[PDB]
């Protein structure tokens, strides 16, 4: 008894990873393939939401910066017109003691009060002298910090902030992931800037970036999926996978439709995957992994963009006068993230939480803020108060004046938000992934392969591409196994049009 | 006016590199392609010669050990029968003061005289204490040695030997190439073995290897080429390339035949390539590169294999009592490298270089030795005395008794022998290679891309494979740009039968 | 009501320290003075005992080596004849696994079995690499060892031996005292000797020494005291101090005699001193100090000196096959330490502990051995079995053959044997000593000032001298406060005849 | 034929050293003794001069701070009245780029311009990282500096200043003398003060000091000598030593008087001593020593003490806009160093070097400045222009306004000023001193024993004391042989009234 549908390569999930697989499969045009997703709209965590008032809110204000030329080719193909994109310079600060400290914090001590300046440069002189002599290697995130930064910067910013975002103490996670995330402060450069009162905030791959004019990031993946053959897609309740039988290589959908495959590329959360396989063993293994939930909070406000805010992009909040670890001036990314000035909206409340003087609709214009709050078994949150708490914090930090008029509110909780790089991670992955591989299953993605080091949109897209390239042309999966390798180079070899296609075209003629 | 022949991808040279290109082109079966070589017999430097007496002699006694599963697949395909191959354990020693010191030398100080033992462990204690504190990096080969080994091992073996083989002083070459060539001695392990009088010679990828039963290594590449479509090859005076016009992408052969190409894979020496292009600039660049010539000397001798020699494979000779830097007991690799016992041969001379007592042709059996002597502008040799000199050295080292009967002699000089890893190398390559790339020319191979780190047979084969995989499927050329990456891992992803081929068969059916 | 006797400077105790005080007082001939001791025979711990059979036994076989020229002057004065002294070369070994390892142990690894050789040179390479980089300081004896020697030499000899002698673990004592006691092994020198199989045993101030012909060391201090004016001494039950009243500066003897003083030099144990003062506070302070008791065991044996023993002086026994930590071939120091060959003595028992064949007395000659066994609250001993145990150990170590005839036995327990350099020591001394100083009381000596670093006979003698020189001419007490200073130099300034005397005798005439 | 005079101990020179010898000789009252000097007024380099206008000028503005309680006793005895002494807090600065940098310079980088601040903290971070790893020792003064300070502070202040004072480059002197002279900057403390803009100038034994009310320092040694028995002194042309016959221990004075001695204490310059002995050998040895001459310049000026100067004591001048290396506000030490306000004096010239408008005698009050200029064969000076040059420099540094009225000028050149701690010094001393010792000659003092480390007034006094204490009571000469020992402790043992005298007094009664 055959299955209803049979293909060479089946792709579960239409996030950036699944779509990466589809794109290369479609470019190659060899093996038969199909892609499914439980949602009518492709995009996954990189999709966009909208309030009844007309305010767009991503899942933490995503920003596009690419390590791969192939990733660029697909974006250019889906959104080829100049006015589809905005190019921005990164403006980021850290809130510490009534001060905006330029990112990255550890490179701009010259912007702290004199007292803290002293405590930071002292712990940093200590660390520099020991690091001159050490020959072992840091084993925890906390160790890495102390050795690279000093106990001063650690107690002032690093320790408190990272718990506020990762939802676990720095002592409980590894330090092999931060190659391109955490800057390592140079003693000379930092004290030279303290003496001269200068800043240095060009560090990182974030320095410059771009953002889609309309639809947010979610609009990118809708455009990208539109380049695929409709008949090879299956999005919605009709494409929801509820069972995976690795032994006879068949998938069962929600409606009972069965699909047979030779190779499986699964981009759903690995822990859900194991559950869908009824594989008691893999379940016991996945439960050894750790993740944190993400609360996204959106606030629409009336008025021209205050100068107290200016051209700021995103901001970190280590202190405990607010529940969120970051805030984004979303309205700065594109004028289409919020209604036009001519649209009339009523005031729901003032920043201080009281009612408005007038229950009528008035003109704008408007600007928008979005916040993020982390949660775990080590850091619970109260959903029915988190929204109000976030607004209070906006006042306590002077983001909003108590009299500022709030026009729109937004709150959503994403269960799987961050793949936590705990100490136990690699212990579980080096078992889980190979075991799945032996069943011809390539589990890839942010929660497919569970590796933050390489868990951005471009990374995920390429995890899908390379998985397919591995199944078809026997390419090595560099992104999955060698983060530091891909992240440290310009990946310019693989293109949306390779020689294989050019030589096929010149043949057909 | 069109060219006589036109193909998508043209491959110049049928050495291991050229044949690697052909093999993957043929496996993919997409773009049109052709391969040419100036010699009727494919194999290049990995080919075999024969004396009128029936003695086989490689080009320095080559040995097969593979980093790539794909390389294995092709070898298994060409020589699929068990009795086509012999598997050997590496037996190698170094001649120092009437002693056979187990390879690698620096790990077996426990086998030197007491006096030298002391001078070696002293310089090695010094180096170990400084290396505990250094934070810079060695810039020359000589520095690397002193830092990793000590001044004792350097003056006793490293310095004198390396000049004897590389044909230039250690102070004039870099140290980025030796990752898998030069062992780094551990202080504890070495002194622990000096106290206990033990050996340690398992180090390196040479430990175990295999060798073809018939035809030497040259037989492998003849078998491999036989798997290609004859009509797509052109070997002999008819396939010799005498002109390359990069501007209009045409090659001109010896007979005047012209070939047009879209992509060019050239495996000939890069300096000859530049000359064939009449590109004055590239010529001036190539001349900045450095290489050494190789003299191969073969000696056939009568008698059962002496016990003074036993199951020895190859031997290094640092001292100055002989001109050669290495010697191979070729007759140990396969019984088919020399005549059978029943064959009758006359004696040409005795080891001491005097006439034999009998000129009459007698039976055997026989064994065989081959030697290597390096040459450069920094180390000239006398061709008309080198043969005699080599034999004398065989006596001075007690390899041959002065009365041993010599049945066959062999001598040949290969101009391009070693690609010298000088200090100036990367300065020239980072210009030459990219400039050729801009003309759609992939120059690859031992003297195609000129990188010893990755200049073995398997390496070369894969430089050709990956070049093609780059032109067609946009794969990254890992071997060419990341020697330490490929050399440190098991490259098991790329096979002779990939999914693209598996799927295409199940589709035809 | 005046005291029966009144002097400027009173000296309690006629040990080497007390006698040092007396000697300088007598040389200066200024202030009035008197010296008392509870024993008819002066000498203290440096006195000698005798068995009814005619065997001399010191208190652990003392050996004379001087840091001070002044100490030499007094010895030359008391024993001026060439034949009063024997000069010896130090012959010392350590018993480890059926081997005699030349002193010092850590400098002669070349004399251990091959297996232990490896374990010792490994821990020593580790230590040498860390010591290259450390910048802190060792805080315990155990730390000092590990850092200077390695964990190999520590577990094999250092740790077990030191507990066997000090009667407390190495982890519970400081490391400021070992400057001239514990050798610091040089990595180069030690491995150079392991390769060549050489020894190095010239280290220390013990290398060469002398020993008195008659009476043992006790004979020296009897001769020295004989140079003092009899009327200023008071030795015996008549000189025993039973009460010290610091407030009104009076001492009360056993017979009720009272002595008044201006300055007091007390050489008795500081803890007994505090008790004699009825000073509740000082008592509580002294009890914070730590000491170990010493068991001295003497064995006289018949026969010419075996060659298994030869010219050996003293030997250390780290292993647990015997209770003693050291043994001395006392009969080697002087022919007068035991009876002459012509003396007839009966056999008491054989080494194996069995009855003798005959009771009748027979000639000699004889040789002698003395042993030392430590005791503390951390290491109890059984007095009524220790003698037998010691003999058994002499058999287990092959010092005596089970059939060797024992002629004389000796056993005595000295309560205050070693001033233990615990971690708490300096904490108590820096309080006790100054508090006594404020009452014009100079407490000096092995148990007077309780500092092993400077607790040899010459040290003690000079503690007395310098105390008097401090009271009279305001000299600094270098020996008491700066052990490393005096021990590292040739103290040649102070003589038995200073300019004062030579200038006063040229005055009279 | 006997000498005219005979004593046990003869002391040549009545400087602080000679007088120290006399004082202890007189206190002991044993051996006979006598002290001679070529000058009617005792004091040596520690004496005071006076201008016809009534201005006192020392030999570089001397300042009293004591390491020895014995030194205090003698000063208290000679000047026992409270109002004989003034107690001062040290106020010292360094002139660098129109800035007064608090002493010590290296500890107050926080007071330099921003540009120099950076160059100093950079070289200091380098040095701190290397010093973390070094295990050798600095061999030259220059090395010591670079290692302890950095190349920044070295080029800015250390190198140029030290040549200006020592009269030789820093590369030509040793670094064993600076223990209590040159501060070693702590990286943390210095950057902590740069961030906070604080100062730290409590370092050194100079922090607090005292100064005699009248007569300058010269008044101290006149008072001290007045405590000696006149008949045992011989000061003036009658006490000038012109010949020393070590062989028959006799000294010949200027008038022909001969003195016989048993022990000789010579405080004159060791090179002059050798000359007076006619000892060709010692002469050749002394000439291997190095010294620099000192020019003292005194300037008296009219007016109330400007505020531009305030309570400043002494100031260093590294820059090249003036010839002097230091300046002292002598009028701040005591109101008796210059005339009273009521005294009338004519103006000799204005600071700018031009005539005054008035050849007229007017009132005061007045203040005083004295300068020091070094000279050697490596740094010549022009005597007939140095006075003018010094005044010009006072203007260029803004010490004096060009219009300031000069009332008194003073200039004198002292040939032997500084005992240069060259590299060759200890090579010569370890020969010269012992050779003299073998002739019963204690050569002590600034130029007697030639050791700057211990060349202050208190040091010199004690060199004399200890020399006598050595000759008489056999005390060790700690000061002469162990600078770091005496300088690092409180020498409280030796008093002007020792027990020998207390006991001798209670006996006479
Ligand atoms: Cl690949
Ligand atoms: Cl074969
Ligand atoms: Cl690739
Ligand atoms: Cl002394």
């Amino acid at each position: 008894t055959h299955p209803d549908i049979s293909v060479d390569v089946l792709v579960i999930g239409a996030g950036p990873t699944g779509l990466g697989a589809a794109k290369r499969l479609n470019q190659i045009d060899g093996p038969s393939w199909m892609i499914v997703d439980s949602n009518e709209t492709p995009g996954g965590l990189a999709s966009t939401d909208v309030t009844p008032e007309g305010f767009l809110y991503d899942v933490g204000g995503h920003v596009i910066f690419s390590h791969y030329k192939y990733f660029d080719d697909c974006l250019d193909e889906a959104l080829p017109k100049e006015d589809d994109w905005y190019t921005h310079q990164r403006i980021s600060y850290v809130r510490c003691q009534g001060q905006w400290v330029p990112y990255p914090f550890q490179n701009n001590i010259s912007m702290l009060p004199k007292e803290e300046q002293v405590k930071c440069i002292d712990g940093m002189i200590d660390a520099a002298l020991e690091a001159r002599v050490a020959n072992t290697k840091p084993k925890t995130f906390d160790e890495w910090i102390v050795r690279m930064m000093g106990t001063g910067i650690a107690d002032l910013f690093m320790r408190p902030y990272n718990f506020k975002v990762w939802a676990v103490p720095t002592t409980k996670m590894q330090c092999a992931w931060l190659g391109e995330r955490v800057a390592a402060p140079n003693l000379k450069a930092v004290t030279t800037n303290v003496i001269l009162g200068k800043t240095a905030g060009n560090w990182g791959p974030n320095a410059t970036f771009r953002f889609p004019a309309r639809g947010g990031t979610g609009g990118i993946w809708i455009a990208v999926a539109n380049t695929l053959p409709k008949e090879k897609t299956r999005f919605g309740e009709k494409g929801k996978v509820t069972k995976v039988n690795a032994n006879n290589k068949t998938v069962t959908l929600q409606d009972g439709t069965t699909i047979g495959y030779k190779k499986l590329v699964s981009t759903m959360a690995v822990d859900f995957l194991a559950e869908a396989m009824n594989d008691q063993e893999l379940v016991g293994l996945t439960k050894q992994l750790f993740y944190s939930s993400t609360h996204v909070i959106g606030v629409g406000v009336r008025g021209s963009r205050p100068e107290r805010i200016g051209d700021k992009c995103w901001l970190y909040f280590p202190e405990d006068n607010c529940p969120f670890y970051r805030a984004t001036i979303f309205s700065n990314y594109s004028p289409y993230n919020q209604p036009e000035a001519s649209k009339k909206l009523p005031t729901m409340q003032l920043a201080d939480g009281s009612r408005p003087q007038s229950t009528e609709a008035k003109e704008g214009p408007y600007w928008s803020i979005m916040l993020e709050v982390s949660e775990s078994s080590m850091k619970p949150v109260n959903q029915e108060t988190i929204l109000a708490d976030c607004i209070q914090g906006l006042v306590n930090t002077e983001m909003l004046k108590p009299t500022d008029e709030i026009v729109s509110t937004y709150h959503r909780r994403f269960d799987h938000g961050y793949p936590t790089p705990t100490l136990e991670r690699e212990g579980a992955l080096t078992q889980i992934l190979p075991k799945l591989q032996d069943k011809d299953i390539w589990s890839r993605g942010r929660f497919g392969s569970w590796r933050y080091e390489v868990g951005n949109q471009d990374h995920s897209f390429m995890l899908g591409v390379e998985a397919v390239d591995n199944i078809v042309n026997g390419a090595v999966e560099l992104t999955l196994n060698y983060p530091d390798f891909v992240n440290g180079r310009q990946n310019t070899e693989r293109r949306l049009v390779d020689g294989a296609q050019v030589f096929a075209k010149s043949k057909a003629q």
